[PDB]
């Protein structure tokens, strides 16, 4: 007790001498004597002048929250500390700083005067809030207790709220806590996730809270601006009217302001912060309930706080739930449901009370159990019913009483069911669209549809039907398809309307010729898979001249007839899979429409699918085969041989070569391509030449012979017998690779020697070399190949017989038709060969394009692509239409000449000195050529040479060999093929990135690679030779751990990706003898791990049968081996590991259709995997799973929130499974829900499609086909994180296997006209209409499916009309210019689409609703609106562009500017007068003469001009002044003096009303020029009126009772800004008050008349006009001053400035949100108004000029009225969270590739 005396010294001399353990003490004596005492508690104070401070500190004026004045001691000395070390806060924050700070600012300071006080702790708290971190714990630290106040501050000052876990966050942990409502209204209407509000449900659902729930679905789902309740996705177990009440909207709600506490707070510590940082009805409609599993709805069925809003429901969604008996009473509270469906319920019983609801359509009960009968009650009216869906469910008769209880039903679908009976008459007298699929129906009643003569899509499908009743005459479109038929009854053919027919999958015999249809309006004819063996149409055949789909595929159709041209409109042809055509008619080139044509599965006269043929060209060729057709008669005679025979030596015997003048010739270089002519002097004038092709047989040039082994060519083989019996062994490889290139080619073996001597040879031959496993050999001789004989001349003759004769597919290849042009442009080339360089032979498709035009060629450029093609097959010149080799502009005539070349760099060795090991080779060698050289041979892959390449392979040691550790996989073979090492070790070597840059260190010796990146992972594909086996192999070692099992999978596809691509006939079914297959891919597994002392075969043909288990095992079944291990490819092992399909989890029913919902009749299923909904897509036989596995690798790496995701992929069966998007596909939206689609939800759309088109191309793949069906809806709630999603599966089966062309409506014109290659432009043009389908919501389309050929051709030239004045729609004209850019002919000068996002991320273009160019120099600067009349609304506008005044009426709808002279002298200001009586409403017109005229609203004619002032006319106005216990109302005529006079509503028609009281205010030399009126109603709308630099008020007295000034301005740095002319003034709970040239505005306050705010404009223009401004350096004289005031209700203020700009100011917490400029030059006015019920607009009128004649001292002004939506402020900042929510998601999905 004298530690108080000790510490009372020590305060006195720690002043005055300056004092320097001072602090160490006097700490301790706090420990030492706490908590009471407080006298030497005061020592605090001298600390103003080890982290025990911090602790000391807050565990000091805690325990005092409330002592004395110590806290001000306290904090006085935390502030000391804070301004010197500033990370002292770091710790404060750490211990219980937040338990004390909170206290004080919170211990009812507010309503006491300790202002003192709060501004010390503010300053405290301005500092311990700066670093970003601290705020995020001062906020967390201030959830946990329950404080509403303070986590207001921290959440105007940053803070984010979605920060803590992610996964876990602030909400999350708010809803555990039992918080306070008041609390988690700030979370959610601050930045916060989706992802994490909806967690807070689950949370929050367990526990019963009907205020803290309430406000959760407020923010997920409740679209207020559609009135729409979305709760679909949601799987709320229970569904509550507490919960929903809150939604509905309720009109008495309104509430007083109590957060301006904290937000007092937030600008007090702001202001700290920069002072220390400067200077050191409408009722809701759609309630959506679909995914939540409700059990049971009973709880809204009572008389609850809803059961008002109800009623006027509308729309009504509970599809998906597990429901069951819809409650009596609910079905008669919502007397207006006019669209309900509840489908996927449990039902087993049809309510039918659901009938006698008032107003219903579009009952939608349909996959529910309903039993077998469905009687609807007798005595039940519902004639409003339009659509009653009752499919998928199990009745087994049609419902009972159709007639007697739905009179005006339309649609009665009935699908899916297990009807069975012949039905009943069915008497319903306005059905429109039938349907009775899936069932068991044998047969109709002769007068089925007898009584239902408005009948239109009647559809029986997969029924058991053969006969049909009689149909009525107003059948449009009949689909029987699946169904057991014998003929197209007489009652089809007889109906004379008929305008589609499916009648697919029946066995039907004859088809009647148009002459027997009665119908002209045949569309479409889809007769797949019946039994059709002729076509007539030589009766009459234009009848037909309309069909648009003639569909035989899968017929026994013989010949297409030459009629068949007469069908002009034919649009898709399909003759596939006929196998007995054998011929496509001349005629058919006449077929201008058709854009596709399958050719599937049969043999034509003619090669097509090179990489063309894609069914137009073949229309085009068919079209030149009728203008001339000559027979070709030119074939290939290869040549072949090895290394000394008679190959150059017997050709020039052959071709009779009489002076073969050299006379030592060598051996061959190259393959020396040269041709004979042979002229049969015989009966037959076919003088047919066939080039040959020696090809050289020296060992070294083999990596190139297999680019010329084509499959049009006859191969020779040559002996050289002096070897006999030798010779022939070694002559099987080439026979092999001739039969591995062109299986379907004669071999003519030519024994070459009999001058020497053996020729028993004849036996082997006959023995092993005829008919085992290679190609045909047709013959063999044994010529003597030095003189003409008589055992040469008849092998001369085989030639020819062997040639003639050569029928491939029973075609007869030398005498096939062509279309003269090509034979033509054969004999050019030929002709051109003699005239170009011989150092470069080579042509580009410039000068080939020229020698077109020098003869008379009809060639264009969509022909030649084939055409010299077609010359490439014969040999007259070389081209390659690769992409990647980018060679394509070089055309290589004289092939003789480039098959030399490309032997010369095998041949160049060196003798000099091996600095280098064999193999490889630098760039050591005219004119530009030697770069074009290597630019051609790295084209052709020869370059490092693959071949001659180190024989010898080296002796390999790999680290983990025991035999389970490694995966091996052989692929014995009888030979190795020509061309495989070099090709495969130059497609596994260009892959460095595996495990995806990282490129491995590699030993590639000729025949292996071995690239290893670490003793884990590791690829060794060699060849060894096994023993007692003949044989070559392909063994590939890799390591069976995750990175091993990548390699294999991946080597596998390469090394197949070859074989199928160079050697298609190595794999090839042998059906006759054996399946061999001549490649059997063995697989080695061992049961021994180790030590097993062999590995046993296992081919992998039968192998893969094994997949109906996971597991191999031997005939010993106590041990077994996951197949996994052994082939981790059949198993898609190999792919990402999270993509397994893990079939235990996955609850799929794939025989019922009930759940294959997706689109109609297609493949992809729903089902559930993980407990959530998903898509599974069931793949059919077609795609094999080696390229199932080709097409996820590219799949599994795409990862954006705008494409749809794979979640798993598997076998039993080939499925892939995929995301369910909820909503379906966007074609069907905008199809049937049209009014879905409001103006936020086209946009979010357009904004998610152009967001997946920004990645697509980003990395490098183009989408190639967008259309409204590939778009893939999520939800319909608009302020939605996931919307929509381009559906991703048909790149990857192009890039797979490659619609190329695209749909032809959805099309650019580049990809069209075919003629060049596309670009990522094409995708925008094609995105370009999908803007433009859902600006004008799907109308092109539906008007696009009667005008097909109309459909594509009218937009394949940019010529499609004005999306406005065509379909009825709102404009949105800053998208109409989007489409105008992305709907332009040139490629290049559409934007690319990374610009087509950055500018559909603008939130001013999704506000901006209708800009409306006035006519040509109109000068005004004034408007007034019409709010009287919601029905529609006009802009009453001035003049300025003359003198005498003119008022200018202007529709809004209708755009009609009328003019119309009313005065004499230039109008300043309007007002518009309504009159509750005699329905008019009359305008005021303010001019400068003072002319105060009065014109009615209809006549133009009844004016009065009202008592002349003295000044001119500025302000005028209509008020609310009701104060006679009745409705009555004055008018405020602002003079340029103040001589305000007042008036009467009433009075206004008198001509010289009565000015009631003119109030002079001010002097002449005192201008008024505003006026304006109060927010709320409550003050008496109390008014507020500026006049010159004085403001003033009053109120019904009539009488000024304010008069602040504003010139009395002690806050100068300038002077003139206050002491200038007043502008505007607006009125709120402060005064915002406008200058003539201000950049400023002036935040004074009512009753204190204090500059409370001065906010500065260029403080927020000059912080973006800093870098896309660089000019305006010499702008410091700036331009852009306010020119009007215009504050939304509670939101934003609208700020004028007089340059092209629009300020957006928050008033309540943050000032700038966003400034729209380039818009305009001069915002001039700016006012509200309300248009025809779509109220709350923000009328802008702003100015444009253009300085064509500015040297003329003249400006041309063009004055722009826009119409923004005012709920810009909320968009633009909603938008800018929109766009962070979705790149937080871009992220995280990158992540899971990596992850
Ligand atoms: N993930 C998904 N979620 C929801 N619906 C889907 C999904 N994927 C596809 N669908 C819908 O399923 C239907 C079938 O789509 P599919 O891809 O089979 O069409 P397609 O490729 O034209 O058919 P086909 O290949 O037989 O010509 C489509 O109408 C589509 O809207
Ligand atoms: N004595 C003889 N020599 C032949 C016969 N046929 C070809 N030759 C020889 O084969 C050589 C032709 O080279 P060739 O082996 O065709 O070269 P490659 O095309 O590279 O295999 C000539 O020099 C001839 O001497 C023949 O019937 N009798």
């Amino acid at each position: 007790g004298i530690q108080k005396c000790g510490l009372k010294v020590i305060s006195s001399i720690v002043h005055f001498p300056d004092a320097l353990g001072a602090m160490d003490s006097v700490l301790h004596t706090l420990q030492m004597y706490p908590d009471d005492q407080e006298i030497q508690c005061l020592g605090l104070s001298l600390i103003g002048y080890g982290h025990l401070l911090a602790k000391i500190l807050v565990s000091s004026l805690y325990r005092f929250k409330d002592v004395a004045e110590i806290q001000t001691k306290g904090f006085q000395t935390i502030l000391a500390i804070l301004k010197l070390s500033a990370s002292f806060s770091k710790l404060l924050v750490h211990h219980s700083f937040d338990l004390v700070i909170f206290h004080q600012m919170s211990s009812n300071i507010m309503e006491q005067k300790d202002q003192q006080f709060l501004n010390l702790c503010c300053k405290c708290f301005a500092k311990v809030a700066m670093d970003d971190y601290l705020k995020n714990v001062m906020l967390e630290r201030a959830c946990d207790q329950n404080n509403s106040i303070m986590v207001e501050c921290l959440l105007l000052l940053g803070a984010d709220a979605n920060q803590a876990k992610e996964g876990s966050s602030l909400i999350c942990q708010v809803c555990e806590k039992e918080s306070s409502p008041k609390l988690v209204e700030l979370l959610l209407n601050s930045g916060s996730r989706e992802q994490d509000v909806r967690k807070a449900l689950t949370i929050s659902i367990g526990k019963g809270d009907s205020q803290i729930i309430s406000l959760l679905l407020r923010r997920l789902a409740l679209d207020v601006a559609n009135n729409s309740i979305c709760l679909g996705g949601f799987c709320i177990g229970k569904v509550e009217p507490s919960w929903l009440g809150p939604l509905f909207p309720d009109k008495t709600s309104n509430l007083r302001k109590q957060t301006n506490i904290a937000s007092t707070l937030a600008r007090m510590v702001i202001r700290y912060q920069m002072k220390s940082a400067v200077e050191e009805r409408e009722y809701i409609t759609s309630l959506d309930l679909s995914a939540n599993e409700l059990r049971d709805i009973d709880a809204l069925s009572q008389k609850c706080c809803i059961s008002v809003h109800l009623e006027h429901l509308e729309k009504l969604e509970l599809h998906q739930n597990a429901l069951t008996s819809f409650p009596q009473q609910l079905c008669e509270t919502l007397k207006s449901l006019t669209h309900l469906d509840l489908h996927s319920n449990k039902f087993t019983s049809f309510p039918s009370y659901l009938l006698k609801m008032s107003c219903i359509a579009n009952l939608d009960v349909s996959r529910n159990d309903i039993g077998p009968s469905v009687v609807l009650d007798p005595t039940v009216k519902c004639p409003t019913l339009k659509q009653f869906n009752l499919s998928y469910n199990q009745l087994s008769f049609v419902p009972e009483n159709l007639t007697d209880v739905v009179e005006k039903l339309e649609q009665l679908i009935l699908e899916g069911n297990k009807i069975s009976g012949i039905c009943s008459p069915l008497r319903l007298k306005e059905l429109k669209i039938l349907n009775l699929s899936k069932n068991h129906i044998s047969s109709l009643s002769e007068n089925f549809l007898e009584a239902c003569p408005k009948v239109e899509s009647f559809s029986a499908r997969m029924n058991f039907l053969a006969a049909m009743p009689f149909l009525p005459p107003s059948m449009t479109i009949l689909k029987l398809s699946q169904n057991k038929f014998s003929c197209i009854p007489e009652a089809i053919l007889n109906l004379p309307h008929l305008r589609s027919l499916d009648m697919s999958s029946n066995d039907i015999q004859y088809l009647p010729g148009p002459a027997h249809w009665k119908s002209l309006n045949l569309r479409e004819l889809l007769f797949s898979h019946n039994q059709i063996s002729i076509l007539d149409l030589s009766e009459k055949a234009y009848l037909w001249s309309r069909v648009e789909k003639l569909h035989l595929s899968h017929n026994k159709l013989k010949e297409i007839p030459p009629e068949i041209g007469c069908l002009e409109n034919l649009t898709s042809l399909d003759v596939s899979y006929n196998l007995e055509l054998r011929s496509f008619p001349n005629e058919m080139g006449k077929l201008s429409k058709i854009w596709d044509l399958p050719l599937d599965e049969l043999h034509l006269n003619f090669d097509f699918k090179h990489i063309g043929c894609k069914a137009k060209d073949i229309i085009r060729f068919l079209q030149q085969r009728l203008k001339k057709a000559v027979p070709y008669n030119r074939m290939k005679l290869m040549i072949v041989g090895n290394t000394g025979s008679g190959k150059t030596t017997l050709l020039q015997q052959l071709m009779k070569t009489k002076k073969s003048d050299l006379g030592m010739q060598s051996a061959t270089v190259g393959i020396d391509v040269k041709d004979w002519p042979i002229q049969i002097r015989d009966k037959r004038k076919r003088d047919l030449v066939l080039n040959v092709w020696d090809f050289a047989g020296r060992e070294e040039f083999y990596s190139t012979h297999p680019h010329f082994m084509t499959q049009r060519a006859l191969y020779l083989a040559v002996y050289d017998l002096s070897k006999g019996q030798a010779e022939v062994d070694a002559m099987k490889p080439w026979l092999f690779n001739i039969k591995a290139r062109a299986s379907s080619s004669p071999v003519i073996l030519v024994g070459t020697h009999l001058d020497v001597s053996k020729a028993c040879m004849s036996k082997i031959t006959k023995e092993l070399l005829n008919k085992r496993g290679f190609p045909a050999i047709r013959d063999y001789h044994f010529v003597n190949a030095t003189e003409e004989s008589d055992a040469l001349a008849k092998l001369r003759k085989t030639i020819i017989n062997e040639s003639l004769n050569f029928k491939i597919r029973d075609q007869l290849v030398v005498g096939q038709l062509i279309p003269d042009c090509y034979v033509e442009l054969e004999k050019i080339i030929l002709s051109e060969r003699k005239n170009v360089p011989i150092e470069f032979p080579v042509i580009d498709r410039k000068r080939l394009l020229q020698l077109v035009r020098e003869n008379q060629l009809q060639l264009d450029e969509n022909e030649l692509p084939h055409a010299v093609h077609f010359l490439n097959e014969s040999g007259v010149l070389l081209h390659f239409q690769d992409p990647a080799l980018q060679l394509s502009d070089l055309y290589f005539v004289e092939p003789k000449w480039l098959c030399k070349i490309m032997a010369q760099i095998l041949t160049v060795k060196v003798e000099g000195c091996p600095k280098h090991p064999k193999g490889i080779i630098s760039r050591r060698d005219p004119k530009n050529y030697m770069t074009q050289y290597f630019k051609l041979l790295e084209k052709f892959q020869i370059a490092l040479v693959p071949s001659s390449l180190s024989d010898h392979r080296p002796v390999i040691e790999l680290p983990h060999c025991e035999n389970s550790e490694i995966i091996i996989r052989l692929y014995e073979m009888p030979y190795f093929p020509m061309g495989f090492w070099s090709r495969l070790i130059n497609r596994l070597l260009e892959i460095s990135p595996y495990m995806l840059a990282l490129r491995p260190n590699r030993m590639y010796w000729r025949q292996g690679i071995y690239l290893n990146w670490s003793p884990e992972a590791y690829c060794l594909v060699g060849s060894e030779v096994l023993d007692n086996h003949p044989e070559s192999f392909l063994k590939i070692t890799v390591p069976s751990c995750r990175k091993g099992c990548i390699l294999l999978g991946q080597v596998v596809d390469h090394i197949d990706s070859l074989m199928e691509e160079w050697f298609p006939g190595l794999l090839e079914i042998d059906i006759c003898g054996e399946g061999e297959t001549l490649l059997k891919k063995w697989a080695l597994y061992s049961f021994n791990d180790g030590e097993e002392h062999q590995k046993i075969l296992l081919d992998d043909l039968m192998k893969k049968a094994e997949e109906g288990d996971l597991l191999v095992n031997p005939d010993q079944p106590r041990l077994t081996i996951p197949i996994s291990q052994i082939a981790p490819d059949l198993i898609l092992a190999d792919l990402p590991r999270n993509i397994m399909l893990n079939n235990d989890e996955l609850e799929f029913e794939q025989a019922p259709e009930f759940l294959l919902g997706d689109g109609s009749f297609g493949s992809v299923y729903r089902a559930a995997y993980e407990g959530e909904e998903v898509a599974v897509k069931i793949f059919n036989k077609h795609t094999s799973l080696r390229l199932l596995r080709q097409e996820l690798v590219v799949l599994c790496h795409l990862h954006h929130p705008s494409l749809i995701s794979l979640l798993a992929a598997g076998i039993r069966p080939r499925m892939l499974v995929m995301e369910l998007a909820s909503k379906g596909s966007l074609d069907r939206l905008l199809q049937q829900d049209k009014a879905s689609l409001t103006r936020t939800l086209q946009h979010r759309i357009a904004l998610h499609v152009a967001d997946g088109l920004r990645y697509l191309h980003s990395a490098m793949i183009i989408y190639r086909d967008l259309k409204p069906h590939n778009v893939l809806l999520f939800t319909l709630y608009p302020n939605a994180a996931i919307i929509a999603k381009i559906a991703d599966y048909g790149i990857a089966q192009y890039c797979c296997r490659m619609t190329s062309e695209g749909t032809p409506g959805f099309r650019a014109p580049e990809v069209a006209r075919g003629n060049v290659i596309y670009n990522q432009q094409a995708d925008v043009y094609s995105f370009g209409l999908l803007l433009y389908d859902i600006l004008t919501t799907g109308g092109r389309i539906v008007e696009g499916l009667k005008f097909p050929n109309e459909f594509d051709e009218l937009e394949i030239q940019g010529k499609l009309p004005d999306p406005v004045k065509e379909y009825g729609c709102a404009p949105w004209p800053m998208v109409e210019k989007l489409i105008k850019q992305c709907l332009k002919e040139n490629p290049q000068e559409r934007p690319t689409s990374a610009q087509v996002f950055d500018i559909l991320n603008s939130a001013e273009l999704v506000c901006l609703t209708r800009r409306i160019l006035l006519p040509k120099n109109v000068i005004v600067e004034c408007m007034v609106a019409t709010h009287h009349n919601s029905r529609n609304a006009s802009i009453w506008l001035g003049c300025g562009h003359t003198d005498r005044g003119q008022l200018s009426f202007l529709d809004l709808n209708t755009e009609g500017y009328t003019s119309e002279e009313v005065a004499d002298s230039r109008i300043l200001c309007l007002a518009l007068v309504h009159l509750p009586v005699e329905k008019e409403s009359w305008i005021v017109s303010g001019t400068q003469s003072g002319t105060l005229l009065v014109i009615n609203t209809e006549d133009g004619k009844k004016r009065h001009t009202l008592e002349k002032m003295t000044d001119s006319v500025t302000c005028l106005y209509c008020n609310s002044f009701s104060k006679q216990s009745k409705q009555k109302n004055f008018l405020l005529v602002g003079t340029a003096d103040g001589k305000l006079a007042i008036f009467e509503d009433k009075t206004v028609k008198l001509k010289g009303a009565a000015p009631l009281k003119i109030l002079n205010i001010g002097n002449v030399s005192t201008p008024l020029m505003c006026l304006s009126e109060s927010t709320n109603s409550t003050e008496r709308n109390v008014m507020w009126g500026g006049c010159g630099t004085k403001i003033f008020s009053f109120s019904n007295d009539f009488t000024i009772q304010k008069l602040i000034e504003t010139r009395t301005s002690q806050l100068f740095s300038y002077a003139a800004f206050s002491d200038s002319n007043i502008i505007t003034v607006v009125v709120d709970t402060a005064l915002y008050i406008a200058k003539q040239n201000s950049p400023v505005v002036e935040v004074w306050d009512k009753k204190t008349e204090k500059l409370c705010g001065l906010i500065d404009c260029v403080h927020f223009l000059r912080e973006v006009t800093v870098k896309e401004n660089k000019e305006s350096k010499h702008k410091m004289s700036y331009s852009g001053r306010v020119k009007t005031l215009c504050l939304q209700k509670n939101t934003a203020l609208w700020i004028g400035t007089g340059g092209g700009h629009i300020l957006l100011l928050d008033l309540s917490t943050r000032r700038l949100i966003r400034v729209i400029y380039n818009f305009c030059n001069s915002v001039r006015v700016m006012m509200t108004a309300q248009l025809g019920s779509l109220k709350n607009v923000m009328l802008v009128l702003g100015y444009n000029r253009k300085n064509t004649e500015g040297t003329q001292k003249q400006k041309e002004i063009q004055s722009c009225l826009t119409v923004w939506d005012i709920n810009l402020p909320h968009e633009v900042q909603n938008l800018e969270k929109h766009i962070e929510v979705r790149k937080e998601l871009a992220e995280k999905m990158r992540r899971t590739s990596v992850e």
